[PDB]
C-alpha cells in the first residue's frame, strides 16, 4: 500500500462533527474512510489558517517539509489540504520548490463539509487516487477540484463560490479523476520541480512584491506606497495587454529606475501579457510576465528575486516557467 | 436611413461626417453608408488605458444632448477594448434614453492582417439601427456578439473573442449585421438609473486594491492620504481580505470612506454573509460584478451617499 | 407558506402521497420549513427512457395542478441525460406564468458529495421566488438558473455539465438566494401557441448525425417509418454530405418536413448560409441544437407541415 | 529557409480576386509567408470538407507520408474546409509515421468577407510548421491564434471565429502573430507512435453515427446493418445511454459483429466503461475522452486489423 502524508494548512476540508499524526487528519479519515483502503495515511498540521491569511513564512515552513518528506524513501507523495482563495499561489510556489519527481497534490472544497452536497468528500477521495497513480509521477504540482488534474503552473480559482470554480484558462485540464479513475490526456512542458533553478533551502524570508489593479484615471500613490514600504517586485495588473496610465507609467518607470523590478501581467483573466506590444519594455526596464496572472506572477518574481534583479534575467525567467 | 452619429474616443478601429476618423472609417467600410446617414465627432483622442472621469463625464453628456435630438436614432461609440467595459458600464447608468448605445473597439489594429475592425463596426451599426435594440441599455458589440454593459467584460488580453459576460453571456447575436436577441438584463438601466451626471464635472476618487497572500496595510493607507472616497478591495476567492489588510479597510469605513468587497478571481457574486461581517466591519459586497465595474458604480453611488446601507442597495439593485 | 407539488419522473435524486417524494423530505428537510410540498409519481423511469406519452401525461398534468388557485409552483425531478428535452416541451406546452422547475442530480444521492441534496433545496428556493414568475420553464442545477430555450447537458460526467451555450444562466441560486440577471426574450408557456390537452401521440420525428462519407439509408428508414420530420445534425453550421442533402430534398418533396440543425454544439445554424433551404425545402433550426430542434418539430407538426410556417416557429420560438 | 508543401484540399482560404493556383493565389495574398519558408503547392482535393470521404483521406495522408519521407521536406500545411477539419486531422494524427509538423488551418469566413480570418490562421500556421518546438506534438489544429492537439480539437460553434475548442483538455500552444509557444503536449500517443498504417487501404471500413434521443428508434441501426456498417457509433444520451429499443438492435448489431462503440451527443467528458450500461454482456466498446465523429475515425482504423471487442476497447483506452 503506498505511503502518503496529508498535510492539513487548515481545519477539516471534508466531514463534519469527527493517531494518524494530526486530528485533523484523524477527522478526514473518519469522514472519507474510502481513503484507508487506498493508502497509509499520516498526518500532519503544518499551519492552522484560512488560505487568505497565508504568508510567505507559511510556504517556506511547507515547501521545505514536503522536500523532507519526498526525500523519505518509505514516503510516495504528498497531499496538502488547502483553503480555495490561494490554493493556485501555493501550488506554483510549490511546482517551483519542490525538488522531487513523487506526486504532490493540492486539494479544497468550495463548500464547507457540513453543507448540503459538500464537494470536499469526493475531491479529497479523488486527491488520494490521484497523488498514488504512477502516472502522476513528474506530472509538477497538482490541482484536484471537481473530477479535474490542474498544472500548477495553469491553474486558478476563477469564479467566487462555484464548484467548478478552478480552471486553467490558458490551457485546461491536464486530466481527470472519476470515482477516483485517473487519467491523464496532457502534462505542462514548462520546467517545474526538478528542473526548476530555484532553491528555498536556505531562505528564511521571500522578497517583498506588490500587486497594483489599473484603472482608468490611475495613481501614482500606490507605487510609491509599495517603493516606501521596500517592495522588491511590483506586478503591474494591467488594462487589457498588461497597459497602465499614463501616471502609473511613470512612477513605475521611476520605481524601475531605483532597481525595484516591474513585471507587467494583466486584470483580464486569460492570455499572455506579450512582449513587444505597446509598452516599450526595455526602454522603461520593465519585464513582460507572459501566461500567468498578477498573483502566480507575484510568486515567481518572488522567487527569481532571491537571486537577481536584473530585467533580461528576470525576462528569461518569465519566459521559461 | 436612420440618422446615426458615431463618436471616436482614440484613432480608426478600422484601415464630410464631421470628424476626419469618423470620415476614415466610412472609407475602410462603405457598406456602413446604405446602413445610416452617419454624423461623426471626436470626443476625445486617446488609448483607452488613458481614460479618465472627464472623458467619461464628456461622453455621456454628449451621448444625452444627441439622444435628445428627434433626428438621431442611436449612438455609436469607437472605443480601445482595455477599458470598454467601463465606459460602457458608466454610460449604462448615465445616459437617459431607451435609444441604442453601442461601443465597438478591435483587439487587431486596422493595418494588421485579418483585422477585426471593419466586421465589428459594421455589425454595430446593424446593431445601432435595429428595432430590438431600443431599452437594452448599454450594449458592447465585439465578435459578432452583443453584451449587455453590466455584464461585459474584456477576459483575454489578445484574442479576438476577448469580451465576454462570464455571469450571464451574450445577450444577442450580430452575424454580417443580421440582429438577434435570446435575452435582456433585468437590472435597471439608463432611464430607470437613479444618477445624474448633469452638473458633474469630476467624479468621485475610488481606487482599487489588489489582494494576495502576506498582504499590506500601506496601499490602503496611502489611498486614504489621497483621498478616496470609496476604496474596491479585489480579494482573495469570495472577497476575503488578508487580516492586516483587513484592519487597515475596517479603519478607512470608520473614517467615512466606503470599502467596498469585489473579487479577483473574475467571475461570480462577491457575496453578502459568507465569510466576512460586512455589517460590523461596514463594508459594502459589491455582488454579481467586478472590480472594475464596482469601481464605476461606487463612484456614481457616492456623487448621492456615503451611507454603507444606501451603497448596498445600490449594488444589489442595479 | 406557499404550496408547490414535486412530481417524481424517476427514483429519488437526493438520500405528500408519492413514497417517492416522502423520501426526498427525509433526506433535505430544510424543505419542509420552506413550502408545504404535495408529492405526485408521474413515470418511474430513467430518463433516457423518456418518450412523448411521458411528456404529453406530465405537461397535461403541470396544466392541471398550475390552474388551481392554492398551487405556486411545479418541481419535476428529472434524470439529467434528457431533461433539456422535456423543459423545452414543458416550456412551449405549459400555459402559466407559474414557476415551473427541472431539477437533477448527476451523482447518484448515495455517493460522496452527492449534487441531489442542495440542487433540490435550491429548486424549492427558486420556485417560491417572486422573480421566477414569468421566466418560462428553468433548469436549476449546480447554483445556476437555466431558461430551457438555452440549456443543454454539454458535459457526460460534470456536476457542472448543464449550460446554456448560446446565452448563459438567466440566474443564480446559492444557499437557497435566488437572484436573476436575464431574462428571455423569445416568447414561452402562455404565450405559446400550442396546445397538447388532447393530443395522444407526438409526430414521429428522427435525428440524423452528419459526418463525411455519409449515407442515404438513414434518411430513407426514417421515411419508411413514417418520420413526419427529420432533424439533421450536420457538419458545421448545418452541411450536409451530398449523398445525404438529396435523399434529404426527396424527403422535404415527399412532404417529411426537414430541418437543419447542427452537430457542432452551439451557435445559429443560420438561412443564406452555404445551403439555399428555400429551393431544397429545408427549415433551419437557427439557435437551438438538435434534441431541441426535434421537440419544437414535434409540435410544429400538430398544427402545420407548411416549410414557411415552420421556419417562422424557428424564428419565433 | 525551410522548405514546407501547403496541400489544398480545396479552395482559397485567405485573399480574393507554387505548384498549385490556389497556393499561388494564397502566397500572392499573404505575401509575408514567403520570408518564412520556401513553399511548394498541391491540389490534392477539390471540395468543400462536407464532400470530404475516405478516399480522400487515404489519398493525403499517402501523400503527407511521401512529403514527410523527403529530407529537404520540414513540414505539411493542409489548407481545409472548417466542418470535418477535426476528423481529417484526426485520421491524420493516427496514420502519419513521422514527428515532422503536420498543420491543418482553415477560416470560418471566407476571404472575401470583411475581417477574413483565413490570412492570420494562414500566416500563424506556417509559423508553427517552421517552429523547432512543434516537432513530435502530433497533427494540430491552428486557428484563432490558438495551437490544437488533433486527439482534442472540435468545432463546436456553427459561425464564430473562435469556434475551434479542445473541450477535454484546452489548446497545447498559442501563436499570436507569428510567436509560437506550447504549454503541453498530449501524452497520448500519435503519429510515429500509432499501430496503424494505411499504406496498403484502398478503402476504410463503413461505420455509421446514429444521434440519440427520448423516444428512439430501432430502424436507423437496421438500416446501417443493412447497407454493411462494419462498426456503428452510438451518439448516446448523457454519459452514452441508450433508449431501450435502440439498445435492443444495437445488441443484434454487436451479435451480428458489427462494433458498437457507445459516445455521447453532449459535446464533452468521456463515455466511461462500468457506467450504466453492462458493455461486456452486450458486446459494446466505450469511446471515452472522445467524440462521435472523432470516434468514427478510430474506430474505423481498428477495423483495419481488427473486430475484437477486447482489442477495439484496447485502442479506445489507449490513443
Amino acid at each position: 500500500k503506498p505511503q502518503v502524508t496529508i498535510l492539513a494548512t487548515g481545519g477539516t476540508i471534508a466531514g463534519s462533527g469527527e493517531s494518524a499524526g494530526a486530528v485533523t487528519v484523524d477527522k478526514l479519515l473518519a469522514a472519507v474512510p474510502a481513503i484507508n483502503d487506498l493508502a497509509t495515511i499520516k498526518g500532519e498540521q503544518i499551519s492552522s489558517i484560512g488560505s487568505q491569511e497565508m504568508t510567505g513564512k507559511v510556504w517556506l515552513k511547507l515547501a521545505k517539509r514536503v522536500n523532507e518528506l519526498l526525500a523519505q524513501k518509505e514516503t510516495e507523495a504528498v497531499i496538502i489540504t488547502h483553503g480555495t482563495d490561494t490554493m493556485e499561489e501555493t501550488a506554483f510556489f510549490l511546482n517551483l520548490t519542490v525538488k522531487s519527481q513523487k506526486p504532490v497534490v493540492l486539494v479544497g472544497a468550495m463548500r464547507p463539509g457540513s453543507s448540503m452536497s459538500a464537494d470536499g468528500p469526493m475531491n479529497l477521495y479523488n486527491a488520494v487516487n490521484v497523488a498514488i497513480n504512477k502516472a502522476s509521477t513528474n506530472k509538477g504540482v497538482v490541482i484536484v477540484m471537481n473530477d479535474e488534474i490542474h498544472a500548477a503552473r495553469e491553474a486558478t480559482k476563477l469564479n467566487t463560490t462555484a464548484v467548478n470554480a478552478f480552471a486553467s484558462p490558458n490551457t485546461g485540464k491536464i486530466g481527470t479523476v472519476y470515482y477516483g479513475k485517473v487519467e491523464y490526456f496532457t502534462q505542462s512542458v514548462r520546467p517545474h520541480t526538478l528542473a526548476s533553478e530555484f532553491d528555498i533551502s536556505k531562505i528564511e524570508e521571500l522578497p517583498r512584491v506588490d500587486i497594483l489593479y489599473a484603472h482608468p484615471d490611475d495613481t501614482d500613490v500606490l507605487v510609491n506606497a509599495a517603493l516606501q514600504a521596500g517592495a522588491k517586485g511590483i506586478i503591474h495588473a494591467g488594462m487589457g495587454n498588461g497597459n497602465p496610465f499614463p501616471l502609473t507609467q511613470n512612477a513605475l518607470e521611476k520605481a524601475a529606475k531605483s532597481g525595484v523590478v516591474v513585471a507587467r501581467s494583466s486584470r483580464v483573466g486569460s492570455g499572455s501579457t506579450t512582449q513587444e506590444a505597446e509598452v516599450d519594455d526595455k526602454k522603461l526596464g520593465f519585464v513582460a510576465t507572459e501566461s500567468l496572472n498578477p498573483q502566480k506572477a507575484r510568486v515567481l518574481l518572488m522567487l527569481a528575486l532571491t537571486k537577481t534583479s536584473d530585467r533580461e534575467a528576470i525576462q528569461k525567467i518569465f519566459s521559461t516557467y
